[PDB]
């Protein structure tokens, strides 16, 4: 009721970055967020594998036992730093204040507005990047179903906004390059969604090592089995089916939508693809960061 006036509103702006309308009021709760050195941040541009990696991390911290990951939904096990639903739920920052170390913190904030406390405390950041074409498709369908978002209109107009960095959380180009460069002065494990599709066990192993956790072969296989797309799609703890329909209309588009690399080929027109490829090449010249659009 009270949150309704924030839903389906145009983006607000915080520190020059487009922001979900409901999340933007009382930004100081974010700017002044009190982190701990043991915090683990799962940071992504939206729709790049946040939930996937969050479940992997929580599974690793539970020793590979899926029962401890079924006791609550992932939205509560891994709170989103900047989440807010004024008048209906506590903010993510308030929920995190009460959680025991090691806290797992999800965020989509670009590196330059991630709260300074994280950088000062050297907090381990696991960043996940995904190729921009698949991200755009996933984010468009997410905005169709998620009522916190401004309505995206048609796909062609959404794609123009995406390429120009007008969507919530800003420019994908700036986001992925910012955390790629920031690893110079901070402990960051920079993962690729496409690598995880190619060889999930290889990436789980890298996450475990970054976190200092040793996995038996049995625990590694258990985590890989429980973090397949099919498993996470059918798991009520990870598939977001417990979110009220007035916030996420799962009938419009499910959260666990397709889970592949290359769905952009089913949405980009021949013209859109050529135009996107030409712009992307200009915007990504001068970084060594590279993404795969097919595996
Ligand atoms: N175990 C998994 N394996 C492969 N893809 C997964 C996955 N879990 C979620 N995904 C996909 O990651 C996207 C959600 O990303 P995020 O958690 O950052 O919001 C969605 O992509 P699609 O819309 O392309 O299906 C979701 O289907
Ligand atoms: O991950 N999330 O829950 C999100 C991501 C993007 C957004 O605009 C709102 C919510």
């Amino acid at each position: 009721a009270t949150v309704d006036r924030y839903l389906r509103q145009p983006w607000s702006v915080v520190h020059g970055i487009p922001m979900v309308c409901a999340f933007a009021p009382n930004w100081e709760r974010v700017d002044n967020f009190q982190s701990r050195p043991e915090d683990i941040v799962v940071a992504t541009f939206p729709k790049s594998g946040t939930t996937w990696v969050s479940e992997i991390v929580d599974m690793i911290l539970q020793g590979g036992d899926p029962e401890k990951c079924k006791r609550d939904a992932i939205v509560n096990r891994v709170p989103m730093l900047e989440f807010a639903a004024p008048g209906e739920m506590p903010t993510g920052s308030e929920v995190l204040a009460t959680m025991p170390s090691p806290r797992v913190v999800k965020s989509h904030l670009p590196a330059h507005i991630l709260p300074k406390s994280f950088w000062d405390n050297g907090c381990k950041i696991i960043y996940v990047g995904r190729n921009a074409k698949d991200v755009a498709v996933s984010f468009y369908h997410f905005d169709l179903m998620n009522k916190f978002e401004q309505h995206p209109g048609t796909w062609d107009q959404y794609l123009e906004a995406f390429m120009a960095g007008k969507v919530a959380y800003g420019s994908w180009f700036d986001h992925v390059r910012g955390y790629w460069e920031r690893r110079q002065e901070h402990p960051i494990l920079y993962l690729f969604y496409e690598d995880m599709k190619e060889d999930l066990r290889r990436e789980i192993t890298k996450v475990a090592q970054f976190l200092g956790q040793e996995l038996t072969e049995v625990a590694l296989d258990a985590i890989a089995h429980h973090t397949s797309f099919e498993a996470m799609r059918d798991n009520p703890s990870t598939n977001y089916s417990t979110v009220p329909s007035h916030l996420m209309d799962h009938g419009v588009s499910p959260f666990m939508r397709k889970g592949i690399t290359g769905d952009w080929k089913n949405h980009f027109t021949v013209a859109q693809n050529a135009h996107f490829d030409q712009y992307y090449a200009q915007k990504m010249a001068g970084t060594d960061l590279r993404f795969r659009t097919e595996i």
